[PDB]
């Protein structure tokens, strides 16, 4: 039945980001680390971790999802979407069995780029 998740290993790197991005991308990465450490999940329970910013030109939402599809495997995917004067989504998804890294990049055309490094460890409670 239930699963508790533990963060063993973390690492979020973001490249390019103007002052306000990298405001939204510290909250995102935040909440990531709090939302998922200690966290109690279900077999096909999907967990998603969002962050936005609306600006009067701008919109940038950013959403992580993690998913335990099977009793030991995962999987996670990192969304981007940008709105107003350029309109842009990047979605990367990899599955990965329970004790492997999940690794997640994405890149915007314009050369941002948005990497997270996960070790979970997941365990029967």
């Amino acid at each position: 039945k239930k699963i508790k998740l533990n963060i063993k290993e973390f690492k979020a790197t973001a490249e390019g980001l103007s002052p306000e991005e990298k405001e939204l991308w510290d909250k995102f990465a935040e909440k990531l680390k709090k939302e998922l450490n200690n966290k109690i999940i279900n077999l096909g329970e999907k967990i998603e971790i969002e962050e936005e910013l609306k600006t009067p030109t701008k919109s940038i939402k950013i959403t992580f999802s993690l998913e335990l599809v099977s009793e030991d495997t995962f999987k996670a995917t990192l969304k981007l979407e940008i709105k107003g004067k350029e309109t842009i989504v990047e979605e990367e998804t990899v599955e990965f069995k329970a004790g492997e890294t999940v690794k997640l990049t994405i890149k915007l055309p314009d050369g941002k780029t948005f990497t997270l490094e996960l070790k979970l460890e997941a365990t029967k409670i």
